[PDB]
């Protein structure tokens, strides 16, 4: 009903890969990054599961979290949402700012062609 | 750069498209898309001036402000940010994901193409 923070997209980061993550299982993934303590990160998942992103699942052994929002759309509507406050020019102005930024390898510049010819 | 917020980018976009605009320019220019009163507007620009992004020129008697920062430099470097705090992959992934929920037309693609290309 809201919208994710740099911390709580680090946290989710680490759920929508791992499929299936635990308490500890991310403050260790987290810690290899940041100095963040395991209170600061637990609050974080216990958030993160107070707003619904997140739930947990069980069946005997150790507590474990999941996914229930989807990787690709919260992540569309966030830069659809960054684009709208930054840039006056939609997309294609973050675009075309980053390609004359950035210093693109040919291998980059390639993958980037193939993106846009599968569609 | 010291990453700055949707009302101090909206106040950034005005100095920028004039290189220089006094608070009452400004307020103005703002109160047309936004319901901000005089006192907000003033607040955006005074923090704007204490973080090193404007500064401000007397002509007349009155403060006239000019950008600091080199918007394509700060936009740029926000992206970076924006990718780094969103995306694994980098601007791959942003475009990726882009390029597949939203429709685009053919040739939206066709532009797309000039950039990377021309």
């Amino acid at each position: 009903t809201y919208e994710i923070s740099s911390a709580e997209w680090e946290v989710m980061n680490i759920i929508w890969m791992k499929k299936y993550a635990s308490a500890n299982n991310i403050i260790e993934e987290i810690q290899m990054q940041k100095d963040w303590s395991p209170k600061t990160i637990r609050t974080l998942i216990t958030r993160l599961y107070k707003k619904g992103f997140i739930d947990r699942k069980k069946d005997n052994k150790i507590f474990q979290y999941y996914s229930l929002v989807e990787e690709s759309d919260i992540k569309y509507k966030t830069s659809k949402n960054f684009i709208n406050k930054v840039y006056k020019g939609g997309f294609n102005s973050l675009v075309l700012n980053f390609v004359e930024k950035e210093d693109l390898s040919q291998d980059e510049i390639e993958e980037l062609r193939n993106i846009l010819n599968k569609k």
